[PDB]
């Protein structure tokens, strides 16, 4: 009767310490600014809930970038603005400048800094080594600070992350399904992106947390190194577990379900079996050698972990000797 409840490890109780304002997002009154301040240049791209466009505010002549909303819960979009407002001059956390309504079409849109992105596809071919070490301590220090900041992101993936390489610039966008951690809350699961799903979603664990944003920044990693994405590629939700099952194995899998009473779904009977958990050489190849090490492994094989309580902290990953050489030239 009923899953066995769960606290995150760390930042536990920050909102409950903060005034009610912080995080009662939905008290929120929103302070409009004015639409004709700004010109839309051109459309950068499309989205599931919006559509970005280059645009100029023309009192100062910056460069800007125009999110439009489509039609989405006002709750929704408070609590996107509460947690950027809240954020606003963390470490590469995008900018929030301003918010207006089309004053006819009253379709509200959100005004972020402009980051002169380079081309994904060409960037995640020409990283090396030292590259994703630097640019992941630079996602790192975006997500100690929301979670220290008691904000879970809840869609980190390689999308929602903007480089500038020219100035090793780094910022994490669409704060969209971003959510304030309260200890005891059961949150909706059929967040992120199904390659970067956590087991806590795929086997319906509602009482998440931080660590959540920790395994999917461990799929990326996993790319990144591998040269294999999505490292984890699901079919579906249910094929989504069988594809991590066939790696982490099942052992753990089962222990895991047990430890937190889950009820699983019987649809996984069939499809999930007994896997062996498997060694990272098996994914070592003469093309992504020169981005695998120990250390790398060592890393990734402490963010991916189906008990959400035994991976590592972002304070913890910050910490770790992949990124030695990335602190010490920082000093
Ligand atoms: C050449 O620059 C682009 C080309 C395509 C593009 O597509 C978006 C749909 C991700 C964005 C950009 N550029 C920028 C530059 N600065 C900021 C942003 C930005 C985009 C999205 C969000 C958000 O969803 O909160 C916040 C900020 N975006």
């Amino acid at each position: 009767s009923g899953p066995v409840p769960s606290r995150a490890r760390v930042y536990t109780d920050v909102n409950t310490h903060r005034p009610r304002e912080y995080w009662d997002y939905e008290s929120h009154v929103v302070e409009w600014g004015n639409q004709d301040d700004y010109q839309l240049v051109r459309k950068l791209g499309r989205g599931k809930y919006s559509e970005v466009f280059e645009a100029i505010n023309i009192t100062n002549n910056e460069k800007v970038v125009v999110k439009i909303l489509k039609p989405v819960k006002k709750k929704k979009i408070k609590r996107e603005i509460k947690i950027l407002e809240n954020l606003r001059g963390g470490p590469n956390i995008i900018t929030l400048a301003d918010i207006v309504k089309d004053p006819v079409s009253r379709t509200p849109a959100l005004v972020f800094e402009h980051v002169n992105n380079t081309d994904f596809k060409q960037l995640y071919q020409t990283l090396t080594d030292y590259d994703i070490r630097f640019y992941m301590y630079e996602i790192l220090k975006a997500l100690d600070y929301c979670h220290s900041m008691g904000i879970m992101h809840r869609d980190v993936k390689p999308h929602n992350v903007m480089i500038d390489h020219e100035h090793r610039k780094l910022r994490l966008i669409d704060w969209g399904l971003a959510e304030f951690y309260h200890p005891g809350q059961e949150y909706n699961v059929r967040v992120a992106s199904r390659y970067f799903k956590g087991p806590e979603l795929l086997v319906d664990y509602q009482m998440y947390d931080y660590s959540l944003d920790m395994w999917s920044l461990g799929c990326m990693l996993a790319s990144m190194i591998f040269r294999k994405e999505p490292f984890f590629h699901g079919h579906d939700n249910y094929d989504q577990l069988v594809r991590i099952a066939k790696v982490l194995g099942t052992e753990d899998l089962y222990d895991y379900i047990d430890k937190y009473n889950i009820e699983l779904d019987p649809r996984f009977n069939d499809i999930l079996g007994r896997h062996s958990r498997k060694r990272w050489e098996r994914f070592v190849h003469s093309e992504n050698q020169h981005l695998v090490s120990p250390e790398a492994l060592d890393f990734l094989d402490k963010l991916l972990r189906y008990d959400h309580q035994s991976r590592l902290t972002a304070r913890e990953a910050m910490e770790h000797p992949y990124f030695y050489t990335v602190v010490k030239d920082q000093a």
